[PDB]
């Protein structure tokens, strides 16, 4: 019996730390096992629940199961009594088993974030269909299963003596530059590669989504307008030398192939020479390349119907001529995100914008005036269109406006709450398994802890990074708990179900 060696040998390394990391590993099995359970019932019973990245995090937390029932209990008992009371068949699956799962784990996240940069950032914007998630999970576990098969092939479970006798599980080179250069590679797949690859997903998609996009709900409301819009308009071309008429105007810098003054200019060039061109007025706002300001302060001079700001404005008066004026103009050549459009529509101001980036992501066909960019003919066309449609009633177009700009921002504030908890993710994978990752190349790649001087601290930290590496995957639920209200109301609705037949 192997057991009997051991309590013969348990006077000479007496641990008396057992009862807490048995206690801990008690704790994050039920929680793991738990946790992990709901997440696949909670994805598998709602459908509205079954996109690309909930698919992808069930595969999360089936490899999560997976070790929390095949190899944590034999990972608690090595690390309490330093012996391998399992056969030589199972000193091969289980490793097989765990270091499958912390790559199915690591390409895992990293799909998650590929189909979050690819759907967020990529001007594609490709919508990945449940058939596509599938097959990359196919594919996942296959290349995984693959690469860990020479880390089965070197386990191998052998006979100690320290003259009562060990048998222990372990890896066993055939020379000492293999395990150098396998743990190297092993640390590349598992950790440094993944990770240094989601950093730079998430760091574009938290600039775009926070900072590009972010625009503020609280500060560009309608409600801090006063009187009616007529009132304003009238007031905002009185206080420029301006007779009442339909007012369209123009926010950005000088620019020679970014922002589109000179497509403008080119524009008001054509228009000039029509009798309609009298009902418009223009307010260009702006500064930057001197030959465009020379070109637009010479346009200003010739017509009482164009005026031309080049000193800076504060947010409140742009804000107050977003709700005063007509429409706007957005003659970009490159405009990936369009938040000039978002806060303009939020202040029922009509965009004529070129049909590019987020603008063409952000305007409708009910919502606003598309034009090719770059293209001065077209843009005048749309200025004699929505003089056109400024001999009738535009508050239903401003409605419109108003409710898309709304439900648009609506969308990018989900779109920040599922990336956040993803980052969260990652950074708690990032930091359960930096201490294992570090330990195995310190000690296989580097030799360290051979010469010990303390080798019950070395043994110590071991086991914590251990239990670390299962704690991850009972924290996991905890973070879709919290940071996700789709999982958070289908949690609440397994547990009513299961402890009281409540629906939810
Ligand atoms: C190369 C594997 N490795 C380093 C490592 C880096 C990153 C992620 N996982 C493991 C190890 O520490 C080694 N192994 C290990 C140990 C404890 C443990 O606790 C979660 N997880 C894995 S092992 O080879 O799989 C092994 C050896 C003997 C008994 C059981 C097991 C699972
Ligand atoms: C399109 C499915 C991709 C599946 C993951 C493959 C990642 C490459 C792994 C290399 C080791």
């Amino acid at each position: 019996e192997e057991f009997l060696r051991y309590l013969w040998r348990e006077y000479l390394h007496p641990k008396e730390y057992a009862w807490v990391l048995i206690a801990g590993y008690i704790i994050v099995f039920v929680v793991a096992l738990i946790g992990n359970v709901l997440v696949c019932v909670a994805v598998w019973k709602n459908h509205h629940m079954r996109t690309v990245t909930n698919l992808f995090i069930v595969n999360l937390s089936l490899a999560a199961v997976l070790v929390t029932i095949t190899c944590l209990p034999a990972t608690l008992v090595v690390d309490i009594t330093e012996t391998w009371f399992f056969g030589q068949s199972l000193c091969k699956v289980i490793p097989y088993l765990q270091t499958v799962s912390v790559s199915v784990s690591a390409l895992t996240l990293s799909c998650i974030a590929l189909d979050r940069w690819y759907a967020i950032c990529h001007p594609l914007m490709f919508k990945s269909t449940a058939k596509r998630a599938l097959n990359s999970i196919v594919i996942i576990w296959i290349v995984s299963c693959i690469i860990m098969i020479p880390q089965a092939i070197v386990m191998e479970c052998s006979t100690v003596f320290p003259t009562t006798a060990f048998t222990v599980c372990d890896e066993r080179w055939g020379g000492e530059i293999a395990p150098k250069m396998y743990h190297i590679c092993f640390f590349l797949v598992t950790y440094a590669a993944p990770l240094c690859l989601m950093v730079l997903l998430y760091l574009q998609i938290f600039r775009k989504l926070w900072c590009r996009q972010g625009i503020d709900c609280s500060f560009w409301n309608e409600s801090y307008l006063t009187g009616s819009r007529d009132e304003r308009k009238k007031s905002l071309l009185s206080k420029f030398g301006m007779d009442e008429g339909v007012t369209f105007m123009f926010i950005g810098r000088f620019d020679r192939g970014q922002k589109g003054v000179d497509v403008l200019l080119k524009a008001i060039e054509i228009l000039s020479s029509k009798k309609e061109f009298q009902e418009m007025r223009f307010i260009i706002i702006g500064k930057g390349d001197p030959e465009l300001e020379g070109w637009a302060r010479s346009l200003e001079e010739k017509h009482g119907n164009v005026k031309v700001i080049t000193e800076m404005l504060s947010r409140e008066f742009v804000r107050e001529l977003y709700g005063s004026v007509d429409f706007v103009i957005i003659p970009s050549y490159f405009e990936p995100f369009g938040l000039v459009a978002l806060e303009a529509m939020c202040l029922g101001a009509i965009p004529i914008a070129s049909a590019v980036g987020g603008l063409r992501d952000i305007i409708t066909n009910e919502t606003g005036i598309l034009v090719k960019a770059g293209d001065p003919g077209e843009l005048a066309n749309a200025i004699l269109k929505a003089l056109e449609l400024s001999r009738s009633d535009l508050s239903k177009f401003r409605e419109n406006c108003k409710k898309r700009a709304m439900s648009f921002s609506k969308q990018i504030r989900a779109r920040r709450k599922t990336a956040r908890m993803l980052m969260v993710v990652v950074l708690v994978f990032a930091i359960c398994y930096a201490p294992i990752s570090i330990l195995n190349v310190l000690k296989r790649v580097f030799g360290m802890f051979a010469h010990t001087e303390d080798r019950e601290t070395v043994y110590a930290w071991f086991a914590f990074s251990h239990w670390l590496v299962y704690a991850n995957s009972a924290a996991n639920p905890i973070i879709y708990n919290f940071l996700s209200g789709k999982f958070r109301e289908e949690f609440k609705a397994a547990f009513s179900w299961w402890w009281l037949g409540v629906h939810h």
